[PDB]
């Protein structure tokens, strides 16, 4: 169960089973343990009030590859199937079921979020016959219940040549907000005249199908493909139409055209890739963790992944600084255009950030702890981190100075970089309080240990801060341009402590608590505040007692590990990167939760950390302070014979570290 | 577990689990394996466009009960408790939770839809700790995805000597046709100054909720109440208003008055009974069949059960001739003015059934296949039972004149029972075609056997089509006025054929098809127009097999059962009585479901039928032609050594059978 690029179950436990995703940054697709059925399909970009906190939210979509297959008069269910696999194979996204029924046939089938067409799905069915049968297909457009004032439409396209049957519904969001086409066609290879009659049932309210009946003689093998487009008006004007429009278009490509072009993009981001020797169930993992945030982002776009990218509606599916801190730094470094769609999402929400901070009574650009369409705030209200945790916008800040160091596009600064970085450094120089003594304070915030809520001088938010008033005026320099003096003085005097046994302290509140993740670690990594090594290891040994197993997200442990590895200490940054994830994992494909024993997969921030961890702890890979990728010692798991890490930085470059 | 008034169930196990269900004849709720929650709750008389069939149907309603429970913070679940059991008290609809919590404490909750407050449900807890605790309790309003744009209120209602905290919903059904309004309200003992503060939290769009600190001292017993009003705009102008206005009353009636009036009506209810000696299996699962049609009608109304009462969406709520011929028969004989209900039902619908003659080109009154609120047609449009499975109408007439039969009731004979039979019989003199031979023909039906369509001159449907006519002509003879001499001619001449071995043809197509329940049989009971004993056993032998075990309804062997105790068969009789009902039990409660080995319980309609093999069969109980209960000869299981009827007729005559 060990493949280094495909994840494996055996007959699905469906009282026991957390399902996996195929994805194109669009359309998330997440797998149903049973046969030829999806558990659940997620648009991106799209938003409105539904359920969990009140606020906007992503809206379970038109499971729209679900099908039912019949043999000879009989329903195939998990009940009288056997043999059946399910199978992810991370170098192309291709989740594959297979299964024998009875004496009859057997069934394969593989799904696709197509890598180039961001709106199109497509499964491929292969039925290979031991005996004379009969099939009934069936594909179903069943309404979820997030969605209402459905209508359920069937129609032929046809010219001399073809017969294109499009099965479509159309649905709004709880409010109305958004409008929501999909369209379906079965694909054939035998052409127009043989292909089989397509009938059309509307018996319920909710639910809608197309079906056909096909012969199949033993000993043949019978094809054929859906097709889908999934689209709304928050992606386009009359996504009725454009969805009709892009299941022609699919059609008529063709199967073979499309999963080329698929296979194309998908070889692509592998060209950059982290191989390790000597350890199969790492090597599985960290692919794993890759293929995933490949999946939830897109380069090339305005889209940024939320906590759990297309895997369901964790948080939402609003972005926060899970992306800035957690999942934007290895994109960077791998695949530099996928951060920039990152921080793209970023810059077009600008405004919406000038708008908030003039609500809240600030300067410059405040960015929204929680954020979604508008760019607008959209934490839950009863959450204290959306009016009060403020260390998201330095996360922006960071960001996009990071994106200028990495790729040295000063085009790209003078356009966006700088327009972020000098209205969130204004931000911060309003947000500042000067004392008697001259220090510069930030009072009343919820820290990145969220648990501590209005405190005052946060040692994660103030070094955020810090970094945002220096990378601003940095920032003017590189673009010849006079920076307020102020950000400089403001940076230098912005108070970060230690308490008396010479460990930073979190907050001016604390003392002794439990935290729920790492806040003053950061300042040694990413923030690089804290470079003294003695210091780093005094706040590790300090902070890595004082977070409890239950209840706490994967946004610490790969940090530990990371800063054990830049420290030289092997066993203890390999113990940290284990328990940066394995704890929280799902069966029966290894997803990763939230927490600890959690069940609320996949955590994409968790892995971005994790990531993190193995580039930049065991690689040694740093963003270099004055442009470009450079190298730091580091140290890899003592059972770890060789790790390869390729495509780093513009220049595409291959590091390879070993004992 | 063979309390012969409690069914009980040890340890819920989820992955098993059909809840039973309370209800007063308007709501129903349908338990969940979980503690202090339930599974479903359904609205009688509310009907809208909802999935199955793309007609109206009963709709998921708010599951106004659930409630959290924690101690000093620590949450119920499953796995903290011990000593967890279920039981449901027939003799007054009560369900109730026992468990206890780690070994701190113990906490019973008993709810009941209330039996004389028809829109009214309450829950009482009592919580007995062994030391000093404080409790949590939270009652949460969760807007179900049937129902759309919610809204979520709370207030205080007071005057000097208390405070009611209200927490109110309202929805719409998914047309916007109804207008669904719940407000619940916590009761406690200790009076307006000593009881919990209540606070309110809105964190979700589609849930709210109310909750309550209390400290509770070692070794004391604390009891709270919570009182709920469902009610909507199909039952009253203001449903908003209604609620909150039926919570504020029930609130100052108090738990002690509320369980009384609600006990006195039950009581009343048991006045008709059946008991069995020597079979505490059957005592049982009688009281349960008899439970279960008492909780799912109501006298003094114009209501009329579906197939599966107020235990869900079985057949979308809808009614059928499943009240005339199978529940309605064991309720005119316990109750009368139950059965009063169930016609008054189709009486006030008489104009619809004459609507859909006019569309359908026929006179009179056509009654629907599918009812629901107008009394239009209601069935979907893809079954082929809604257009031609014509004999419901003879079944509403059959219905009509027991009505009259059993009460002997002219007043009611002239207002309501005629009017349906003259109706009736006019169509019945529109639908028959004469021949050739002056014989009467009734083409191009669906049989009683829904699996022979589109077919002549089915058995049962002819047979109901003679009934309607003679019984319309006796009622005018009754009243003084006159009949169309015409109905009497065309009774005569209605064709019912033999086939070459003497038996029962079921329609003109038949030979030897297997059916899909009773039809030709039918003519023996209920019609009585085969009462030759040598035909009834004829018949019989001939299609008693030709029912196969599977997908075929209860519907069929009860009547099986009768005519082999009217023959005075014991093991016969016993053998299908057993049959009828047993294998379609789920656990742990044994309610029915529809078929055998089905899963979709609790089909009211096949615990009428039983019903009437022991009333009817053991009992010999029988609607003379003339007035009034007989009794003929009958047979009792081997094993019963009494039986106890108790109730019938309007002298409230008790029958007792011994060997
Ligand atoms: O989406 C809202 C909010 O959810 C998570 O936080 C909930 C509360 O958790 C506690 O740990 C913390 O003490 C509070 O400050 C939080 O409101 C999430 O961690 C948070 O980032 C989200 O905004
Ligand atoms: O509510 C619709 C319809 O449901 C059930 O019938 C479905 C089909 O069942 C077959 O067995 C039968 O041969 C057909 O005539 C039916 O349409 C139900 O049995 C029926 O009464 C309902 O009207």
């Amino acid at each position: 169960h060990q493949d280094p690029w495909k994840l494996s179950a055996d007959k699905p436990d469906s009282n026991n089973y957390y399902g996996e995703t195929v994805a194109n940054g669009m359309i998330g697709i997440i797998s149903s343990p049973e046969p030829l059925k999806v558990k659940e399909v997620v648009l991106a970009g799209t938003y409105d009030i539904y359920k969990r906190g009140r606020v906007s939210s992503f809206i379970p979509n038109y499971n729209l590859l679900n099908m039912k297959l019949a043999f000879n008069g009989e329903s195939v269910q998990t009940y009288n199937i056997n043999n059946y696999k399910q199978e992810l194979d991370m170098r192309n996204g291709a989740f594959t079921g297979s299964f024998q029924f009875k004496d009859l046939a057997t069934v394969t089938y593989s799904y696709y979020a197509l890598r180039h067409l961001p709106h199109c799905i497509m499964m491929v069915v292969n039925i290979n016959t031991q005996k004379d049968t009969e099939i009934n297909v069936e594909n179903l457009l069943e309404t979820p219940s997030s969605l209402n004032n459905q209508q359920n439409y069937f129609q032929n396209i046809t010219n001399t040549h073809v017969n294109i049957p499009l099965l479509t519904s159309v649905a709004f969001t709880p409010t109305g907000r958004s409008k929501i086409a999909v369209s379906n066609t079965f694909l054939f290879d035998e052409g127009k005249k043989l292909q089989p009659e397509i009938l059309h049932r509307m018996n319920d309210a909710d639910m809608h199908a197309m079906s056909f009946d096909k012969k199949i003689k033993a000993g043949k093998t019978y094809s054929f493909a859906l097709i889908g487009s999934l689209i709304s008006s928050d992606h386009i004007n009359d996504p009725y139409n454009e969805a009709e429009r892009l299941t022609i278009y699919a059609a008529l490509e063709g199967k073979s055209r499309l999963l080329n072009r698929h296979m194309q993009e998908w070889n692509s981001l592998w060209q950059s890739d982290i191989q390790v020797e000597g350890d199969p169930q790492a090597q599985q993992d960290i692919r794993s963790m890759l293929y995933h945030l490949y999946s939830f982002t897109r380069k090339s776009t305005s889209l940024s992944p939320s906590p759990m990218g297309l895997s369901g509606l964790g948080y939402n599916g609003h972005v926060f600084w899970d992306t800035e801190i957690w999942m934007f730094p290895p994109m960077l470094l791998l695949h530099p255009e996928i951060a920039k769609s990152m921080i793209e999402y970023r810059y077009q929400r600008l405004d919406a950030a000038r708008k908030k901070a003039a609500i809240y009574g600030y300067d410059g650009a405040m960015f929204p702890w929680e954020s979604a369409d508008s760019g607008a705030e959209e934490t839950p209200v009863n959450a204290l981190t959306g009016a009060f945790e403020h260390h998201v916008t330095g996360d922006v800040a960071i960001a996009a100075w990071q994106y200028y160091l990495v790729t040295g596009d000063k085009e790209w600064l003078k356009e966006k970089g700088w327009p972020i970085l000098k209205a969130t450094a204004e931000f911060w120089a309003s947000r500042v309080e000067k004392n008697d003594k001259g220090e510069y304070e930030i009072k009343n915030v919820v820290a990145a240990d969220e648990w501590a809520e209005n405190i005052d001088n946060n040692a994660y938010t103030n070094g955020t801060a810090i970094r945002n008033l220096q990378y601003a005026s940095k920032c003017a320099t590189v673009l010849g341009v006079i920076a307020p003096k102020e950000w400089t003085l403001i940076a230098d005097k912005i108070l970060i402590s230690k308490m008396s046994n010479g460990v930073t302290r979190e907050h001016d509140s604390y003392t002794d608590q439990n935290i729920k993740q790492a806040d003053a670690n950061l300042l040694a990594y990413p923030l690089k505040l804290i470079t003294d090594k003695e210091q780093i290891e005094r706040d590790l040994k300090y902070y890595q007692t004082k977070i409890p197993q239950s209840d706490t997200p994967a946004m610490t442990q790969a940090i530990f590990s990371l800063l054990y590895s830049r420290l030289e200490d092997s066993d203890q940054a390999y113990h940290w990167f284990k328990d940066a994830y394995q704890p929280n994992l799902n069966p029966p494909f290894r997803v990763i939760s939230e927490c600890k024993g959690g069940t609320n997969p996949y955590f994409s921030t968790g892995a971005g950390g994790v990531l993190q961890a193995v580039i930049m702890g065991f690689g040694g890979l740093d963003i270099d302070a004055a442009g470009g990728i450079k190298q730091v010692k580091s140290v890899l798991p003592k059972n770890w014979k060789k790790l390869t890490i390729t495509g780093i930085g513009i220049e595409k470059k291959t590091f390879v570290l070993t004992h």
